[PDB]
RNA sequence: CCCCCCCCCCCCCCCCCCCCCCCCCCCCCCCCCCCCCCCCCCCCCCCCCCCCCCCCCCCCCCCCCCCCCC
């Protein structure tokens, strides 16, 4: 009564503070940024395809080029708007298509290029040159190239943004460690696409995206909001359906510990009753309700580096963390997860009880009632 | 009390995120799209009929032509409006009827053709030429052609859009695998129509629609909203009544697993009481209530590739999925369904109990009460 | 309690969908339709009778 | 008539703080079956029957109020 009323709500107080700042910072991203408009979108898609048909393609620039497609889907105005909302000063760079004349192999030729701060009109033609090589070879092999094999396919842009989504998935750890996992999934999920494009090399493009995200960290914001706007969509090609699915696998990255908590509660893991865990409960509810209050935007807090994500940490509760992680251990869901319990005794006990849980399913008859049962 | 209050609502949080995007993408469909107005509708219907009376008709273009009828029913303005709502930039192409003069068999002739981006005025006259051949042959066989056999019949447009609806039915799987099922149904349901039209070849038209949907995936959106607008209708010919019926068989494609859940609950399948299934329940309700909240539009989420459809998956709950699928197995409703249980032990137990259920119907007397019963 | 609350309302959901279409189709009935006005009604009745006495 | 005593208040001690601690880390697209609907029979009605009827004005007496004290 007396003392049981004394508490301090720290998790929500902190949110309240960061939510109600009366002042703002603004960052100076760099000297330029290219904001391709809707009008350029088809050409960027075309350029994406050129990379995908090129066997053993050099994927150095593919990360950056993917970002460009995504921005050309958002549109010049929408893309700037999301940069400004994030708080960065923007030197917007208009993107026009111009023709370039250059003699390759002696003979003078025409090329379709973009005026880009980030991409030399030199390295652009080089992708189109390399693509043509892999294309005439492709034409020689099957006599006639099908529409699913060419750089025209409307899927090309979105196909590249698929392994981008997969990169976001594992971006929670912040390093390149997700890479092998990214490849693995790209191989099962995207196996059909990899059949139609010799240049769909997961390792390489995944590295190129990691590269662009690490280097230009504002793009990670841009991409997240693109993916949201792409998943808002009413319908779409199976590929866009794949993209959206993959993108959404990243919702709630960094907060795995949180879902394994709901699990521990769900399976009624005994070690949750332990006195020293019960002591933490008052606060562990505070954070779960904070997660609830935050709603949708919260899932991506860890992928973007949103300071407010620190607040969802269950790390601050060692006893609870330990039993939750032990539960997940005993149910065989963790590993090769690199989280450590701060309480070995609890972790072990939770794991032990969890392992025993899968052994006996007891039928509970009071969930559904029947007025006459012979059995 | 303490821990039982901790939960995270992920299904609804995710909807909330995709629903509340502050920015949007827009796609560049292609170079043109034909938007036939109400005024052209009768002519398109006529052209549809020409295909239906043509014995062994070439159905390559029939898919595309069907889409045109549907668009001419929606009307130029309504059709553009639905494209823009889906988010695609639209180069609208006005459709007018012009006369064309060409010498076939030496003799010069007149033809009624449409100005279409998608259809050469060459391949158009070829449908009318071929139709006339099958028509004079038809006139020779029965002496005089009845009105139900001609290309004039107001049903012709809608008849073609019937196998289109059937294609939508099986579009859930995304591949051509529904095709044999589509034929089967077209044969029982549409047998009367197939009698009046030698050119109503299900396999061929079904393939032509699959073709147009796979190729131009924005049409699948257009068609879905057409069907809705067609089913909104107050009255109509028996054929339109058939169309609507078939179209609505597709409501809830991809979510069969969901209905088989409601079934498992309805038959009170025992394996729902199992501890490891009870553990999932908290979340499996979350998704069913999300389905409820979504309402009508939800049924078509899988047919259009609406990202939000991923959210209705019961796949995320292996233990529940397995008993649900086993229940459906034991009641003999699944097969040749290609869904797999993730828990063989549960699937088998549910199947076993389900099989035993159909054997004994026990009369429950407490649903209806009577103040005096001699028996 | 737990599972007894899970249900899907399909019949009413479907009505809700067909009732709330944001777009409409329109059909082209044929080349003409005769729309006789009140003023012609007595003559049509007369013509009907001619069939009935025949 | 009312009224009538007493009586300011205050007076000590005392800054506050001080530890530890970023966080994160696994897996995983989804989907896949069947299936239009409908179908019987059937107009409705059909009896009797106005209502009402008696009696009957109301009223009637007595009586200002007030009056001390403070």
């Amino acid at each position: 009564m007396a003392l049981s009323k004394v508490k301090l709500n720290d998790t929500l107080n902190k949110d309240q503070l960061l939510s109600s700042s009366k002042y703002t910072i603004q960052r100076s991203t760099g000297d330029s940024i290219d904001t391709p408009n809707y009008d350029v979108q088809k050409h960027i898609n075309k350029l994406c395809g050129m990379l995908l048909i090129t066997e053993d393609a050099n994927h150095k620039f593919t990360g950056l080029i993917g970002m460009l497609y995504a921005m050309s889907r958002l549109g010049r105005e929408d893309t700037i708007k999301i940069l400004r909302d994030a708080g960065y000063h923007v030197k917007a760079n208009g993107v026009d298509v111009t023709t370039h004349r250059q003699d390759i192999n002696g003979k003078e030729m025409k090329f379709e290029v973009l005026t880009l701060a980030s991409l030399t009109t030199e390295i652009q033609i080089n992708i189109e040159i390399e693509s043509r090589k892999s294309y005439k070879k492709m034409l020689k092999e099957m006599g006639e190239v099908a529409p699913e094999y060419r750089h025209d396919s409307p899927d090309c842009g979105m196909i590249i943004l698929c392994i981008a989504a997969l990169v976001i998935t594992k971006l929670a750890a912040g390093d390149r460690s997700g890479l092998t996992a990214v490849i693995r999934r790209a191989n099962n999920v995207l196996k059909n696409e990899m059949k139609r494009y010799k240049g769909l090399l997961p390792k390489d493009i995944a590295n190129s995206f990691y590269e662009v995200f690490e280097k230009h960290p504002h793009f990670i914001d841009v991409f997240v909001h693109f993916g949201i706007a792409q998943s808002s969509t009413r319908g779409g090609s199976r590929v866009e359906g794949i993209f959206a699915g993959l993108f959404m696998n990243a919702y709630g990255a960094g907060q795995v510990m949180l879902r394994w908590g709901v699990l521990a509660k769900s399976v009624k893991n005994i070690m949750l009753g332990h006195a020293s865990v019960q002591a933490e409960m008052e606060q562990v509810v505070e954070v779960y309700e904070y997660a609830q209050k935050l709603g949708g935007e919260a899932g991506f807090y860890h992928i973007l580096n949103n300071p407010k994500a620190s607040l969802l940490s269950l790390t601050q509760f060692p006893h609870f963390s330990s039993v939750v992680l032990g539960n997940a251990a005993g149910l065989g869901i963790m590993g090769e997860y690199r989280g450590t319990p701060r309480n070995q005794d609890l972790y072990d006990a939770a794991k032990a009880y969890a392992e025993q849980l899968k052994e006996n399913g007891v039928i509970n008859y009071s969930v559904l009632d029947l007025t006459a049962e012979e059995l």
